């Protein structure tokens, strides 16, 4: 019943990543996380997200696949 | 390298998703989702919404792990 909807929604989530405003939240998460670390972390956490990022969110989607996580919670075989 | 930045990173966001603001806006997004489907579809939708979105941010926060995220990017040992 829900199998159909429940990926399309994954789908859903994981494309809106390519919205200018999601980058922006997502980036602006990521800055936040880095704001509370001391010299020098910050700063190397800076660089590390400016790297990264984007390998971060490929990962991310790639491990949240629409018919592993819909079937996972039993929506999907 | 990155490896210490990294899995504090992932530890800050892993507990940032527990935030209720952060559950909040999950949660709208999924509605809002939802909302382009014309009807009867856009109820079925946010019923399964309505019943699975926690378990849905749970798999999230489970993937959202240090040593895991930060070993598959390939800053870290596993």
């Amino acid at each position: 019943g829900f199998c159909e909807v429940c990926k399309k929604l994954v789908l859903y989530l994981e494309h809106n990543l390519e919205k200018n405003s999601t980058k922006e939240e997502i980036l602006a998460a990521l800055e936040k996380g880095c704001s509370f670390l001391p010299d020098p972390y910050q700063k190397q956490c800076d660089d590390f997200v400016a790297e990264y990022e984007p390998l971060l969110l490929e990962i991310l989607v790639e491990v949240m696949d629409p018919g592993f996580v819909c079937s996972k919670i039993g929506v999907c075989p």
